[PDB]
DNA sequence: TGTATCTT
DNA sequence: AAAGATAACA
């Protein structure tokens, strides 16, 4: 058992023999030598834990790791108990409540329950020093996390994609339009989130486009 | 003091 | 690139 899920370290082997690649984590291990930087070693890869490659459904991509201690574990958007949901997670949180009938806040902010259910919580850059937004950004990660998306795009029909924020938008030229529903909104944060991610109604519309596929719908109160 | 996006 | 301007407030 290692930080890479199996199914994912066998279709994403490619990518760790490549220049950037080894670069890239040249980098982070520098990094960490000065700085604290976020999530833990252990936790840059809790995305590929939760489920099977093959059974992702939804993918939603966010911008960078939360940047304040123990908060970032890998997975978007969500943080671990005892950690209260950082304001980016409230405003998913208050857009899931208008968009869903069922849905109340957990009180807590661990997501892993929507991940476990196929939903790849997955961030256009992986890595983040401390206290500094986009810090780790054009350093190696967008080249990587544009090998998971153009992987998702060319073996797999049907998903929806949840592009939230201009970072995570630049994956939508990784993608046929066509074959894979990509829903594109402003970033959930206090800063952006008034820019058009209160009333996407994305988790609504996510299910609906899965059930039309004839896919099984998220319940986006597992958790 | 802190949690994006567009403009220069 | 990087910094200034900007909308939103617990």
């Amino acid at each position: 058992m290692e930080f890479f899920g199996e199914s994912w370290k066998k279709h994403l082997s490619g990518e760790f023999g490549k220049p950037y690649f080894i670069k890239l984590m040249g980098f982070v291990a520098e990094e960490r030598k000065h700085y604290t930087v976020y999530p833990p070693p252990h936790q840059v890869f809790t995305w590929t834990q939760m489920c099977d490659i093959k059974d992702v459904k939804v993918v939603i991509l966010g911008q960078d790791p939360y940047h304040g201690p123990n908060q970032a574990h890998g997975l978007c958007f969500s943080v671990q108990r005892p950690v209260p949901p950082p304001p980016s997670l409230e405003n998913i949180y208050k857009e899931l409540s208008t968009d869903i009938e069922d849905f109340v806040h957990p009180g807590h902010g661990d997501l892993s329950g929507w991940a476990k259910q196929g939903v790849l919580l997955l961030n256009a850059v992986l890595t983040v020093r401390a206290h500094q937004a986009n810090s780790h950004k054009e350093r190696g990660w967008e080249q990587f996390t544009d090998a998971v998306v153009s992987w998702l795009n060319q073996n797999s029909n049907g998903l929806v994609f949840l592009l939230w924020g201009s970072y995570a938008q630049k994956k939508g030229s990784a993608i046929d339009r066509k074959r894979h529903h990509v829903l594109q909104t402003a970033h959930p944060s206090p800063l952006s989130v008034y820019r058009g991610f209160f009333g996407c109604r994305h988790f609504s519309k996510t299910n609906e486009l899965l059930q039309k596929s004839g896919k099984k719908p998220i319940d986006w109160k597992e958790l």
